[PDB]
């Protein structure tokens, strides 16, 4: 539901996390260089929690910091989400195109949104596309018993099960992308896919209080 | 067993220090109006009267290419540097080649 005044203000105020230092930093707190060190610790571990009850908190903080400092480099809205349990013949326009047109400067401008860079490593965030992505709708039967879940702790497994599933069919086979959890954070389409996520879980809160 | 760049998405200008860029006009897609063209290119009898049909023709893809960037497909100045020249060329190519059996017949 977004217009192309909307998307061109996120697309630069991203770009403005993106050249300089920031976005990155953000995304090491999710990422591959370990930063959690426990109990003692006698090894270390990627910071960010998926076992337990408690992934959605996290992600959902992660998003809330991304957003905030989206908000805080001019974006005229706050992070949308990418509702992928509407079949799709294509990938949204926002992440898919390499390139987007500039009216401002009136040029061609790279998309930020396409892809993250990975400098630590010297690499990009790639994606392969599995072709079980495009056009599924059992992802709607999916949420579906997702909502049905009374207990939190079932509703969080089936909800980061299929929190998961997209992370597989969209950045399936290279190792620097979405479906690796070391380097899922970098690409972009990270928060775009958990502040969705994170509205599901929104829906189901509202749902309990029904 | 890695995913790689795309040879064939852009080409790079390196005396300019950029990279072609392509700007897709909407006209390009779905346009059934360069059949009925190509068939009048063919029509001609004579060699200049089909030359200019033909390149008209073939100036239309440039143009709904790479539309609005300055290096890019749609400005004959750069327009050589993305690789997708050739692939569009090699058919052009094939149009004066089938007008060419024609010629014959
Ligand atoms: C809160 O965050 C801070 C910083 O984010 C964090 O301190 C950092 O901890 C990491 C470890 O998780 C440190 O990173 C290491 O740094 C050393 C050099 O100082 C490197 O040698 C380490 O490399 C690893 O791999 C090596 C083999 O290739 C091993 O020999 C080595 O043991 C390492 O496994 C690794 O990059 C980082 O230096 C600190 N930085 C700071 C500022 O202290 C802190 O741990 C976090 N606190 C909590 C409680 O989580
Ligand atoms: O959140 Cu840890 O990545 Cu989907
Ligand atoms: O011919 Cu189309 O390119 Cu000079």
């Amino acid at each position: 539901d977004f217009e192309d005044g909307e998307m061109e203000s996120l697309r630069n105020a991203f770009k403005q996390m993106a050249d300089e230092g920031r976005y990155e930093e953000i995304a090491s707190f999710h990422g591959v260089p370990a930063q959690c060190p426990s109990e003692d610790g006698t090894m270390v571990h990627t910071c960010c929690l998926h076992g337990m009850p408690v992934f959605p908190h996290w992600h959902r903080l992660y998003v809330s910091l991304v957003e905030d400092e989206l908000l805080a480099r001019g974006s005229g809205v706050a992070v949308p989400y990418w509702d992928w349990v509407e079949p799709f013949d294509e990938l949204p326009r926002l992440i898919n195109e390499a390139t987007f047109y500039n009216s401002r400067t009136l040029q061609i401008e790279p998309n930020p949104f396409f892809k993250g860079k990975i400098s630590f490593e010297n690499a990009e965030t790639d994606r392969d596309t599995q072709p079980e992505l495009f056009g599924n709708r059992y992802l709607y039967d999916h949420t579906l018993f997702v909502f049905e879940q009374t207990d939190f702790c079932e509703f969080e497994v089936h909800y980061e099960v299929l929190h998961n599933t997209i992370h597989s069919w969209l950045g399936g086979r290279d190792v620097h992308s979405m479906s690796s959890l070391d380097y899922a954070a970098y690409d972009p389409v990270f928060f775009l896919h958990h502040s969705n996520v994170d509205r599901l879980w929104a829906i189901w809160q509202e749902l309990q209080r029904y």
